[PDB]
């Protein structure tokens, strides 16, 4: 069990597809700070369902899933596998052991641009 | 476009079922064997390739379940049990170890392995 930290920063998902991916925006930051979560889905969760009520708004089928907590398809070129939607990437290894969830390390990325990433 | 290259490392049934535990399980050795030497275009035709290959093989894929067993002959990655599934991620993933793959020049089959979603989100940090 562990907790988010962070201020994150000021589509942004464009961005999505390459470097590091996209930052967490702080408004989102700001909403999730302190709050405890029992497992990283329930982070994540909490991350889709603030996109959607944020007025950073994605097609129909798209507004649609994040607003039940999901998260939503890239475009078909970013996909990989079974990986249809954005993903949640940690910067550096530092969640200190699951005990943290640090807004500031964690970007959003494209299934394609997290793969490379990682390596490939 | 890439290069497969590698060994992996004997296993036997239930190789996957150390997926979800340390770094994943290794890609077997007779299905690098397989694959060495071998061009794949993107990430997903290498991925292609290691499942097909598991479905050609007797001793690796017997425990396999009806549905995996489908999943594998079309070079699909089989479902992982519930509890290792996590958001839309719920088959098993190919995780470089260290990320030594010279800009995707390479697939090295030593680095390369099968974990679930829920441990390779753990290993890269949850
Ligand atoms: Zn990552
Ligand atoms: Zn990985």
């Amino acid at each position: 069990p562990g907790k988010a930290t962070g201020k994150g920063k000021p589509k942004w998902l464009d961005d999505a597809g390459k470097d590091s991916g996209a930052p967490i925006p702080d408004r989102i930051a700001d909403k999730l700070r302190d709050k405890e979560f029992k497992s990283f889905d329930d982070f994540r969760k909490a991350v889709w369902e603030e996109v959607s009520k944020d007025p950073s708004k994605l097609n129909p089928s798209n507004k649609s899933s994040v607003s039940k907590g999901y998260s939503p398809f890239t475009p078909k070129n970013q996909q990989v596998g079974g990986r249809k939607v954005y993903e949640l990437h940690a910067d550096k290894p530092i969640s200190q052991g699951g005990e943290v969830y640090d807004m500031d390390n964690i970007r959003v990325t494209t299934p394609k641009r997290h793969i490379d990433i990682h390596r490939g």
